[PDB]
């Protein structure tokens, strides 16, 4: 009979950078 | 025959989060 | 006998985006 | 008869971090 | 011959807390 | 004999929200 499934693959790549932060405080 | 190799394993889990975003603009 | 285990699965999906960047500098 | 099923696999990995908290409170007058 | 593989394991625990939010608005 | 163990479970849920940020300035 065939063998069982192989092991899981490696983790995926990192996600992208987050969005820009908010404006700084007013001058 | 021994049987054939089993099927591929499942995909790995999701990658880690991305880095923080860029700084915001000046106030 | 049984076949060997299968090959590894594929890499997982990308992670989520990172969090927002820090606030900009003051005006 | 092949044998009995194997046991359940190990727990998965932790989830990713939660979202950022809300902005802080306003500064003083 | 060996039995089939067991079922996938249980889910992992919740992730860690997110980061603090950004500073509040000026006084 | 028994088959091998299953693969790992799925990832857990996202964590809780972070705390509020600091106070703004005056």
């Amino acid at each position: 009979p065939p063998g069982p499934p192989g092991p899981p693959g490696p983790p995926g790549p990192p996600g992208p950078p987050g969005p820009p932060g908010p404006p700084g405080p007013p001058g």
